[PDB]
């Protein structure tokens, strides 16, 4: 079968729609998400047109093999989508109404700069390649774009599912391609990160600062070195949940900065002990008393600077 | 083939049933479970009706391609179910009896608030989309709903498998959809959590409290800091078994609260040492003696408050 | 095609056989195992009967589509088996001899009570559903039941592969079902658990007991707390290899009991230090000397009690 | 269908092109990467030639089954590619223009010597096997070789996608094989390794060197042994991200060398304590003062030697 | 189609060949490896014989459906191979030349006794089952057996790919089976194990022996107990890379033996301290001085004994 013939030099408009049924498996490391949705397609085929009086029927149901169907693909997928045709209905003016239910693993990059207080715009790119007989252009039927109420994405708040109505028409290998952009706006549920990573990480840091109220070098060494090892464990835990980024993330910046605080606390603990052994505890006492104020003040100000730079 | 014609304007009733054969792979993190079951369908097709006297046969067996079969799908699945038709039997009045055996990965959200003393209602949503000729409505044949005795779900007690008999009839993309809710009620086998997570976590906390019977700062620092690191290991272990929730879980609340007890024990150990060095051991002794009662009493009361808020 | 017609009211006997070729991927956590085997089927179809003199041939080879073949399924599988027909041979009396090679992931629950000194009976349930024309019953052809010599299951000793010759005939959705039970008896190769988990776990426990020959509280605290952390690591390691059970396993009981020994050792170390500080080292010496005998004796007796209860 | 007949003894030239759409899942351990691209093929088939005046059409569109298409395969794949034909267009002279969209998991070895400051040349080998009637040779149509702008590879900078225009023609099982080499040049985004592995690893090493400003053996033992354990954690973390190589990687060399620095620091800490106990602290003081300069100087020089040998 | 008829009572010889293209994913734990290769088959079918003068053609190309092809399978696979026919060529005498390209996950057990200095013989078992008309025997065409030069197996040195030319002819379910053994000889690249596991494990052990040059019980306890915990981490790391074996591996023996050295070092450290407290440091000094020689000498000799028993 060949595509429908053009009245004038006009291209063939294929009206599209995506209705999300299930949304799942958003892999932060892979930058992928899995989708289960309806894909609706509509175009006019004058060759399929019929008399309602003469034929008796108001609409004709065809099997995919019986009629011409546009080769519609997704750009940003891993493998060709798993699809199952639900219905094909032809009106007697030749207006075809196609509906399929599909599942695909969509590849969409994420911006981790503000992690875990980040928001994302996931994309689903629909595409059609023009044939030699005719040029095919995609359009959005807004009445056929949406999502089910029950659609949930573990660890995410689904904000909106909309389509950029104007297609990106371009040439690829000397043929017109009509590309449509479907956008799923999400925002991370940061809640769990507070009692599981942030608050624990702060507690161990504050425990290391108790060395500023101790003259016992052996105890101070144990306090600062032990809490530093727990901080290393939290750093490893965080980086296993995230992919390697060519930029600094918000959590990554805080985690990295806290290492500098542990390093300076080791210097303070060392300086204090050296002075005490040198019979200079009065100078050591001045440094330790200053450290009690300096460490929390510099930590608070550095975090204000970080929060300002990132948000 | 077209759907059966309506006598009057009445919709076509498709009676359904699900009989669970195997239940497995309940993934807490993914909020998914795998199912292997029978799906029974029954509807009247007057065009298939025959006289038992004339034809000779009491029932006619057809192949799926030979007759009209309703396009029945699951709402909350990852991918279309893997199905294999078992039987299609037509009675003289045109009553069709369809049976298939399928397997599917069902996406059903879980409520982890009371974890690991939680109960869940897993859902399997059956759905049919109306055609242009006729409107299709789903119904439950209660005699065809059930489960095999051998059906087990590792780490769970299967309570019941029932169906909400009245369908959710609604419009989706200007067509009637008839949705049925099948509910599998389960309750977690909490047993293993007691000797593997809860009891060990309490033992290490109680070991940290031995510092209240010691004047040795170096030993106290080792006791409280070492047990805190073991607590961090249990926290990481627990959160690997669970997905990130925008709410606090029961275990998560206990785990988080225990950090505050470690933090205050570090303060006590620090205060006691500072006072001893300041030649004030009488004041330090009063604080340590109070701590011996305060810590277990505040721990017991805070746990009563938590258990009350969660159950 | 319809099933063979009954001479008298007798059911149609389908003789079965399973010959294991490959056995692999026994997942303890999932309670699944993967199998690759031959499935042989034999039944009489009088409609296929022929004269060897007239036809010339001793046996007739048919393609699956050409003749009636019983819809044979496995009960306890994840998905329908991956099968490939090898041969279909018909004898002059109409006796059909079918052979296929299949692969399936079989779901069979395991009893971990005696782990890792446990034995299991894996099951493969063959099933046939009766048709409206005739009732179909399964039988075992013992000459066609067996396994290849090279059949190995990593970490397991394959003991026997037999079939319960009498089928479980029952009604499911108003139709007769004939179920056969194939049993693969296995026993775990416990060897590796001795140098990798048991012996190391005992060594660290015995190291904690050296604190009974030390008066140094700081060293004792280090000894008992450090070895307890290594015991936590072994507990976490063991529970990653096992699923969560609503009962106590043998290894789980030993692991749990050892926590009580660490807890009492901390109490002893604390009591000894408190008494020494109170200027009562004579009383402390009596407790420490008793502990040197009490700890290994109570450990040995408790293990005899455990081994008796579990075996 | 048979291949096109040769005018003279000349082989049949199949012009090829690969246009990358999506690039993903570069597994360092497996030495694999996943690709989604267009594969364009062009060859002359004089039997398909037609007159544009007589036929009316400028180009003829065929289905794959209708005409002869060369059996084109990838050498370095896991499984045969997942392909879907997009278009087949024949020009009046018989010039066939084939286009398919495919996805494949490509097996290409990586050189980890300079890791994580490494660059790679990923290969995609196209191959055709000659038939008995004719010899088939591959060619590159440079106008049909390229990549989409949006093509990203998490943790990598895509440099170029080019083809080695001259094929590797050879004999395999007494038949000519024409192999083409498509090269994707990439360079690793090392950024993240600096705040996550390298800087932390240096901090813990520098903390171990504070023992050179302490006379307390107990504190020194804690400092050097604790930091060594954190170094073991970083070594284990690094080797989980990398496959086992029969050569030394840059990071592997630095990680290994740092063990020698910890080992010598333990010797220094031991020697210092032995001398102090032997009433020789003046000799011990000379060794510790030298160590304060020797350790950072030898570390800096050894790293210059390593960086020189590796880059 | 039926198999070729026998001139005399001779069986039908199917000449075989395997040419490896890609070798990958050797899973030590699963005892599996993935292969991508050519499978060549050749047999004489007198019914397909033709005159080159009369027909005009020197060779006839057939589609698999058109002619009889032997049902060739692999014994030690997980699932049936993924195959794609490349060519089928018939010579005038009826000699058929079949070629397919396949991919399969091969199940072949490994001997870990000498790990990681082990060598393996991977097996690929080809098999044919005789039909009722004729007996089918397999043969090796040595000119069609080989491997590509680029064939690499991450962490392994590919030594040779040969075939045992004489088949194992046997009876399975009253039918002849002709089995061929293809052997891929590999040897592990042990290099990486030296700087990543062996050298680090020795360093921590040697650090524990510094306690023999210290009279400080508290420091000795820290040294021996801390290094023992790092040894536990290396033991856990090693056993995650290996499957559970009913025998002792070389690395497993060394790892286990080192526990005994840590245990005896704890006894030495305990005995030394007990004697010092008992005012017997002269006896303690004799034991510690002996230990300085005994520990490295017994370690070196025990390793010579182990290396002798294993190689
Ligand atoms: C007044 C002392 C200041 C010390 C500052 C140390 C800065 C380290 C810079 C690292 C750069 C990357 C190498 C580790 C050395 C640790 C410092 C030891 C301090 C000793 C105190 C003695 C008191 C007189
Ligand atoms: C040390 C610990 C540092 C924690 C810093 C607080 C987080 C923050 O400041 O995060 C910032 C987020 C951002 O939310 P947003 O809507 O994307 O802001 C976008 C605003 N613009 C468009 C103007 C840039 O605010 C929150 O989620 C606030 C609640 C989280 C508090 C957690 C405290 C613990
Ligand atoms: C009387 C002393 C009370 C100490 C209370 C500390 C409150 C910390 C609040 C954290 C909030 C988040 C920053 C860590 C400081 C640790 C406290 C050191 C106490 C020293 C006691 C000396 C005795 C005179
Ligand atoms: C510190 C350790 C805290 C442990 C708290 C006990 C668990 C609890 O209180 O959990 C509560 C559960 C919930 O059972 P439910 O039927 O769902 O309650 C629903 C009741 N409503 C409907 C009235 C709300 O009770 C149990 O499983 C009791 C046995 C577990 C004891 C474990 C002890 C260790
Ligand atoms: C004779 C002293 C026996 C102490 C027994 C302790 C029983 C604890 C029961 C826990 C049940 C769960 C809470 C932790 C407290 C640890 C005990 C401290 C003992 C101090 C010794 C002082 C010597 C005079
Ligand atoms: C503390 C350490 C405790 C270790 C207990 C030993 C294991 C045991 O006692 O295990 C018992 C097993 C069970 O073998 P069974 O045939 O299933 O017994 C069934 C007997 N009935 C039918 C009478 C009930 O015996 C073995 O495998 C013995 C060899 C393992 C010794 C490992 C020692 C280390
Ligand atoms: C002057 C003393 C130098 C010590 C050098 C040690 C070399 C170790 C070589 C390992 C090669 C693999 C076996 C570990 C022993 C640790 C060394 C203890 C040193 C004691 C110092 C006493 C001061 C007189
Ligand atoms: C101890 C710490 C050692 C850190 C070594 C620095 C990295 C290096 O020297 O790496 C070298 C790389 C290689 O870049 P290239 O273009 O491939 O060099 C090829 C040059 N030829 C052609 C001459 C051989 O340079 C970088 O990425 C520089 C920036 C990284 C700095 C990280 C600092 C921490
Ligand atoms: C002369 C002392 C020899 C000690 C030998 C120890 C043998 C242990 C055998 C374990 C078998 C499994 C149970 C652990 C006890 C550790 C031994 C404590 C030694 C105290 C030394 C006192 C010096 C007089
Ligand atoms: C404590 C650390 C103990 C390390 C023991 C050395 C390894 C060994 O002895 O391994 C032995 C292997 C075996 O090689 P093979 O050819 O299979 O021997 C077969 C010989 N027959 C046929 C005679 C039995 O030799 C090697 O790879 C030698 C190089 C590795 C040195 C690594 C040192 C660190
Ligand atoms: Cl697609
Ligand atoms: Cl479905
Ligand atoms: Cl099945
Ligand atoms: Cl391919
Ligand atoms: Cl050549
Ligand atoms: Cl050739
Ligand atoms: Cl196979
Ligand atoms: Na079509
Ligand atoms: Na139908
Ligand atoms: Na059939
Ligand atoms: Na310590
Ligand atoms: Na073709
Ligand atoms: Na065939």
């Amino acid at each position: 079968v060949s595509p429908p013939p053009p009245i004038a030099d006009e291209p063939l408009t294929v009206n599209t729609g995506i209705y999300l049924i299930e949304c799942y498996s958003l892999d932060d490391k892979a930058q992928t998400f899995k989708v289960n949705a309806f894909l609706s397609l509509s175009w006019k085929d004058r060759r399929l047109a019929f008399d309602p009086v003469r034929s008796g029927v108001r609409v004709k149901t065809y099997e995919p093999e019986a009629i011409w169907i546009p080769e519609i693909r997704f750009v940003n997928v891993e493998n060709a989508r798993d699809a199952d045709v639900v219905d094909i209905s032809v009106s007697p003016d030749g207006t075809v109404q196609y509906l399929e239910r599909f599942s695909a693993r969509v590849l969409s990059p994420l911006d981790f700069r503000r992690y875990p207080f980040d928001s994302q715009t996931l994309h689903i790119y629909l595409i059609v390649r023009s044939v030699d007989t005719r040029n095919i252009v995609l359009a959005v039927d807004l009445e056929k774009v949406g999502k089910n109420d029950d659609v949930f994405l573990t660890g995410w708040d689904i904000e909106s599912f909309t389509a950029v109505v104007k297609p990106a028409n371009f040439a690829l290998e000397d043929r017109l391609e009509s590309k449509l952009d479907y956008q799923l706006r999400i925002s991370r549920q940061y809640f769990s990160y507070i009692p599981n990573i942030i608050l624990p990480m702060l507690f161990i840091l504050f425990i290391s600062w108790t060395a500023f109220w101790s003259t016992s070098y052996e105890a101070n060494v144990t306090l600062v070195v032990s809490t530093l090892i727990a901080h290393i464990a939290f750093n490893i835990l965080v980086e296993t949940n995230l992919p390697k980024t060519p930029y600094m993330t918000y959590t990554g910046a805080i985690i990295f900065m806290i290492y500098l605080f542990y390093f300076v606390a080791v210097i303070e603990v060392t300086v204090q002990h050296y002075l005490k052994v040198e019979s200079q505890p009065a100078r050591a006492a001045s440094i330790t008393r200053a450290s009690r104020i300096a460490f929390p003040v510099v930590f608070l100000l550095a975090n204000i600077i970080l929060a300002f730079l990132f948000f």
